């Protein structure tokens, strides 16, 4: 099975969570992993005014959303929503839907906050667009129990633990369906 | 794999509902199939003051939905959230919350409404506690693509149709991942 | 104006955090606070053998949040919703709905938690069903420090946790935001209705 | 009281939607109307190829939110959220969370949909955004009939519907939704900042 991690990181908080998902998915067997970025939307002018982390990750294009069996979704919490830079991507998957390319395969979120709340309503409101995408959305259960998540008043040993979690579980029944 | 169509019907339209996602299901080999209500609360004088339609299914217990591979719940649009008698059924699974017998199984979730809107919501809503246990979220995708629902300013041909879609292709995946 | 703070609490937790609200709303002049709470749904026998808390406040009925200018809604988190309590309570309130009785009223909401994951989606499933109502809703949002009555202390509403054993009471940093809740809400009823 | 419609529209749906809501808005004597649009973060090329709707609203920078006294955001349902370039404007708007500037300023929102599903997930998760800069958010519930302009006419704020091939305008019934929204929200701006 195909397990894409696809993320926005400005500061790297995301970027860093992104290579513990793919870690964790990496462990099962038959899982086949790639980590991708959507594109940086800022001018780099603006994005280095910011203090911004350069990103140097491949990146992705709406379209090849499609080859994959799942696709592990990261963004920081922007007011309680995805970041424009995710949003932005996401609004170009209108051919992917009308297709139904990434119906009935699965998805899961991330996300990286500071200690204002949000994260939540991130997730959450990332998963509303995943299923008009018809994808099976999966959550963790039992910090929430929608996806993992740092909170930063670098992400701790044990929020890198269950980043890896994510990613394991995730890939698990992503070669339970797909082989 | 087998397959509860878990329901709170007031006026029958959840009911007639429930039936047709029953049928989906049935529709797949090897799914094993059962429709049961949570009870109802109020007490019976005050639910005939309020015209409601005597419900006779089997009655569940909050503790017997671990024995099923997946779970589609039926709730009317109650102002945007689930009913009440579905929220104190839920507010009884704390054991098996605590216990993780939920972690992984399917969950769906099919409602009614009248024309004031609010069934998104409903549906999206009874998702947070499903992700609180760890079920596996099935939205539809393309009416909502959240999940089933019925609109009554009986259902119509359609609404029924797309029920059935709705367990039948819950009930696939339960037998792709269980037998 | 008046400020209704209606609350649904099994082990005293939004009790508190109740109390701390009606503290904060009643500093305003010209606000005159009720604390209530809906009725409790299990059978005596099982809340008493589950360790839940008896109560004081008198009870509501869904009728008499007609009577009110501003209510703040409390509950425990329950898997991300409002309790199967509070739920059955505003589940009456059609008759409310069908006369307009609540539209263009003040509601917020504030919560609690065992170990934090869920409030958000407590209070903001909540704010839907007072929309549907027709209720102005007021967040707290990040409100400016010297406001809060303790120093250095979510924007949806107040919290508190209560901790995995329950054992854990209100912190004073917890309890200021609430009092600030109700201060800040207080203010927008007398504002609006005298 | 000032009063800024804010919006997105691709195809034109939600700007004929933000023109009703500034009429309405400003049939409520002391309150100041303006409506602006948030940048386009398409390519002019890519965005005229595909078949995108120039504009004459001037358009917004964030900063400038301070100055207003309630805000009525608009944009089209994107997979259940705002569109990416409300998003993208929302996300620059940190200086204003940081100092305050939002604190309390009213707000409210009205949508757009191809074929229905989703227009509620936008708009309450517009709301969340909100909610972070601590503004007082205005659901339109279901107001009393008599303050429609049109007869016979959800509870979260106004929606149209495009169509699937988006070539519908909006009908006179819901240009009167979005009327009604933008004269409330006026009304009580004014109430609250004269
Ligand atoms: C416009 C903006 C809005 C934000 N909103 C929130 C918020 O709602 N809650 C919060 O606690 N942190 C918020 N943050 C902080 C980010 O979530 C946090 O810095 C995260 O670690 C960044 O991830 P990254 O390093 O991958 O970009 C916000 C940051 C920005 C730039
Ligand atoms: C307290 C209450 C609240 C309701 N809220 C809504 C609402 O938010 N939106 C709506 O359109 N209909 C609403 N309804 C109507 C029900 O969703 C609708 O009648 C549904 O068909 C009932 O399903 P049932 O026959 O299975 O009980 C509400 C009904 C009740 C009793
Ligand atoms: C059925 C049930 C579900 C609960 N769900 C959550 C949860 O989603 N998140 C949480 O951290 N605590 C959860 N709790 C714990 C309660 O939120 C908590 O102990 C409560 O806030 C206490 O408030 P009270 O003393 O006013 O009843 C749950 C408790 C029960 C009984
Ligand atoms: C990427 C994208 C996603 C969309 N998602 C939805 C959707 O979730 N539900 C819907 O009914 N229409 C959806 N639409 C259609 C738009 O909501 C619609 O045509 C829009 O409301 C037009 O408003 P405007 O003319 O102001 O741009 C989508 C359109 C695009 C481009």
């Amino acid at each position: 099975a195909k397990v894409l991690v696809l993320y926005y990181s400005m500061y790297g908080h995301i970027e860093t969570m992104a290579r513990a998902v793919a870690e964790g998915a990496s462990k099962v067997d038959g899982a086949e992993v790639v980590v991708k970025r959507v594109p940086e939307t800022m001018p780099p002018q603006l994005f280095e005014k910011a203090g911004g982390k350069t990103q140097t990750a491949p990146v992705a294009t709406p379209q090849e959303l499609a080859d994959y069996d799942a696709i592990i979704f990261g963004t920081p919490t922007r007011f309680g929503n995805m970041s424009g830079q995710m949003r932005t991507f996401l609004d170009q998957t209108g051919g992917l839907w009308a297709s139904g390319a990434l119906y009935g395969k699965l998805a899961s979120v991330f996300s990286s906050t500071g200690t204002g709340g949000g994260q939540e309503q991130t997730i959450t409101s990332t998963w509303t667009t995943l299923a008009h995408h018809g994808m099976v959305i999966v959550p963790i259960g039992y910090g929430t129990p929608y996806g993992a998540t740092t909170i930063a008043g670098q992400p701790s040993q044990e929020e890198l633990s269950i980043a890896r979690y994510q990613g394991e579980y995730v890939a698990g029944l992503a070669v339970k369906l797909n082989g």
